[PDB]
């Protein structure tokens, strides 16, 4: 038997433990087109049709973006774009309305409601019209059978849409 | 009715989605004492008694460390230290054995098994003895009623102990 | 050395593995009062004030119900009731409107929006009025600092309100 | 305007909220073979070779069992069986030892340690030998690239092996 004394400098009294953390992935799309018909006299949308190129996704992370294009997500080779088509605008007041339309994600189509909030209807620098509005609403991955492989535990069934638009008159 | 054209520069076609991520918290304790009796002739531990000052925890994050001291964790005001006392060393060979002892976390005591791995038994620079060994084992929070408030979902019931020791002879 | 043969009848080649499962807790309250002012001429609510006795919760499970009354939930000893007070009804059409009001959970008050859906405005068996409507909306535990101890991982930050009302005229 | 009174009998003041629950899946295999060489004189295993038919899995649930056979699990069409081959038995005492062997799950092989606990070495009813022992140990899905598609969040990386054997001498 012999007696020893730690050397605290080359000793580590260590432990490892596993925890879960919840976090929001924030994303946008760099490339999309839209057609916008709005009547400032009555604060009503008449047509809103948007096409978004899945390819142009950006979640501030290059390898996740690529991953989004694959089978277990967007399948961007087969379905390069997502579309929204307005079917009904129901005015609440001049700042607010309920927009109903058809969202199409990888060939699957559902009717969704977005909350329109009109934040500013002006004549511009030059005297041609501008508008600023937001569209907000929650959609369910399950409704669109999006990422069906991924559990609703790992990744939320709920996606929150925040469309912020500034826009100028045509011709 | 009027027609508009997005201004892509002040437009954001955005989304937010919630996901879970698993991660290991790695930690050590800066301040502990130990008594170590080991026989290099037979590669057997004779006594191993460790006291660890909960206060000296370090998980590379100052506010989590403080939080560990509180009611829902260590209760370091009431129970400032954790103790390990060896009860039995069962040799497997000269590199390996099973250590049994009593771990005490905030006044609750359980007998645990650690895997002893002896990685090097030498005479030092000066001709006095040194040893290097590790102790590894998994304990369950539930066995010690540690952090009973915190779900075994958020934070793992399993804690992995990695004690890495270098040590020098006495007097 | 000796050779053996399993006895399959008293042998178990076993394993245990831990998984997560997501589930909806559905609940109602057995005891509540309300005041309801509605104009069938215009399909508008004029007053809607509801008080709910926390004590009367029912999630089809007796010990969870009790648990809901405690500090980490409702604190029903201190705050026996939750209240909703309508502040604004904004008509969309005769079947649909947006209701705004003040919800109060254990002394904390936030303004919420419910989606009113009027499903049937009749004169009854006896020739006195009836109405049937629903109120639906999502509130966040965090907005009300409800169950702050419980992680948004274990238990969803989002609660979905489904109020289904059938109701008869007064006097 | 008109005043109404709830009809509590056809009114539901309801809510829905999502929570996580952790649970152990317990399982065994109905069909396996083994070869067992054990020396009661010295309480040492000499050979332990087990083959398990993946097809014979039973987790007390018929549709989960089928699911286990598929690509995201066992791939039982391609890899119908799992094998264990003892490489080393290291005696601790007559009741206890450390078993080392090669586990093979769907063509991927890793060396694992099981804790042998010998609970009873007798001569039987008839005067021929019997033994009862257990083998226990934890393996990691990740080490075997098992169910790589399934997150370590939904389903634990750790599987706990409990082999309980009763067995009788040969010829």
């Amino acid at each position: 038997m012999k007696e020893y004394t730690l050397d605290k400098a080359h000793t580590d009294v260590g432990f490892k433990i596993k925890h879960l953390q919840i976090s929001n992935v924030k994303g946008c799309f760099k490339d999309y087109s839209a057609v916008i018909d709005f009547d400032p006299a009555s604060a009503e949308f008449k047509k809103l049709d948007v096409t978004i190129k899945i390819a142009s996704v950006n979640t501030e992370n290059q390898t996740r973006d690529n991953h989004l294009q694959q089978d277990d997500f967007f399948k961007a080779k087969k379905y390069p774009d997502m579309t929204f088509t307005m079917k009904k605008y129901e005015k609440i007041d001049n700042e607010k309305g309920k927009m109903t339309g058809t969202l199409t994600i990888a060939g699957v189509s559902k009717d969704i409601v977005l909350d329109a909030e009109i934040g500013g209807v002006a004549k511009g620098k030059d005297g041609k019209e501008k508008i600023g509005f937001s569209l907000n609403g929650k959609i369910k991955r399950s409704d669109f059978k999006f990422a069906t492989s991924t559990s609703t535990i790992t990744l939320s069934d709920d996606i929150n849409l925040n469309i912020e638009v500034e826009a100028n008159e045509k011709e």
